[PDB]
DNA sequence: GCCGGTC
DNA sequence: GACCGG
DNA sequence: GCCGGTC
DNA sequence: GACCGG
């Protein structure tokens, strides 16, 4: 992590400063997300993006080469295109003057990167006046085809994948940070993963909780987690039959 | 329904009505026409007029005397509205006029109307035209397929009704502004031809635009054919499961 | 031209 | 994106 | 603690 | 809640 060197610094900053409450279900505790960036961009400007804004900027380094095709060559890795780039229509019709801008299924929400390494930098923001479920973290479906393609191109050094919870409360009429916590989804148990299948497939866990131990190599840590995405996979294809079928078929 | 006689009033008062601006979510940008929608019910159809929680404070409100969650919970006269409706144990027992409920991300309806007996419970989604995307969740399938065996179970089939509205809008400027609307009530839709998308919180998708509405059975019949392509999607995933999210890995596992 | 995954 | 439990 | 539907 | 397509 590039963060991490400096989080205590960025949980300083933070714990403390303010939004105004949004249109007196979704976000609303996104102004902390733009909070983080400005505070990161300011310490690691160099190092700091958006998703979006790391495509521009390297798209925008490579006028020579236009196309489709040329411009997928352009990420030296058939993970990180999978994980980072944009479709073939976007990609292809992309000008200095027709930028990529922000879009909703993005993996990441902040891009540190440096020499070739990157840090898919995650955040997630929590209402800690309450005690809720866990939030969506990533797809569980799209981690598993991650992991293959790492280990069909050996690519095991090429990027980590980040989170950063930042806890808030309303205290008036504005929501204040009140908390932080970092955590690396590749030093967790791979097969202790909560995959909540309803809700998109998505692991599921609060980033103050994710256990940080794990103690193999990364290859490992890509072939235990196939392995408990498909157990976990043919168990719910189990469950949703009793679940979905059985208490049904009375009405069939 | 109570607000397809008034359609072309809702539609007219929205359509071309800019609204200043707050990155826009797509969720917090319609929002607004969401509350011009309420409002605009609220002030034409008063006395039927509720957000869910709203509902529930005043239906509370006029029974003081019943307190304790089962005593409140009788206070529905319907188990199918009240799996619809209702608030959780816990939060229904720590119900007072001075800790009333307030909107949940949760709420099975955006604004309820009701008359006679009958509850009309309406939802109105928000769509960004400009751009093409993938037809919208509606409701859970899952929520829906409970919903279909309780009315079995209780023969209640002229209780309610479930209608979707849609405001489209876009970017002008520095504000959004309203292009069109739709309107479509669920149970005039074919529904062994509802769409679930098991992984999209397994919910029903479909564009409100669009969405047939020739359904020409009773409730009941709606309510078991749905059963019936709840059940065989059901399986039709249990299998696609296998054949996309194990077999194409097996060679990886050891 | 049909289908469905992700934040 | 992030929500508690009839 | 653990599990998992919905907007 | 509502998002398009490497
Ligand atoms: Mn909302
Ligand atoms: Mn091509
Ligand atoms: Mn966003
Ligand atoms: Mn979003
Ligand atoms: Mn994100
Ligand atoms: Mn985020
Ligand atoms: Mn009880
Ligand atoms: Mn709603
Ligand atoms: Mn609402
Ligand atoms: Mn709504
Ligand atoms: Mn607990």
């Amino acid at each position: 992590s590039f963060i991490k060197p400096i989080y205590q610094d960025i949980n300083s900053i933070l714990i403390g400063q303010k939004v105004k409450r949004p249109k007196s279900g979704h976000a609303a505790g996104e102004p902390f997300e733009k909070l983080v960036y400005k505070f990161l961009k300011e310490n690691l400007s160099d190092l700091t993006f958006k998703q979006y804004e790391y495509l521009n900027d390297l798209f925008m380094k490579n006028p020579a080469i236009i196309g489709h095709e040329a411009r997928y060559k352009l990420f030296n890795s058939p993970t990180l295109l999978f994980l980072l780039s944009r479709g073939k229509a976007a990609t292809e019709n992309w000008s200095i003057e027709n930028l990529f801008e922000e879009k909703q299924n993005d993996t990441a929400d902040i891009l540190l990167v440096k020499d070739q390494f990157y840090e898919l930098l995650d955040v997630k923001t929590r209402n800690i006046s309450k005690s809720a479920q866990a939030p969506n973290i990533i797809s569980a479906y799209k981690l598993a085809q991650t992991c293959a393609k790492m280990i069909d191109n050996k690519e095991f050094d090429l990027f980590d994948i980040n989170y950063l919870e930042v806890d808030w409360e309303l205290n008036g009429e504005d929501l204040v940070c009140v908390s932080t916590s970092f955590a690396e989804l590749f030093k967790s148990e791979p097969s202790e993963l909560y995959i909540n299948w309803a809700a998109a497939m998505q692991i599921q866990f609060h980033v103050r909780d994710l256990d940080q131990g794990f103690n193999g190599t990364r290859e490992e840590w890509a072939k235990s987690y196939l392995k408990h995405f498909v157990t976990q996979a043919e168990q719910r294809a189990i469950s949703m039959i009793d679940k979905f079928v059985k208490p049904f078929k009375k009405y069939i």
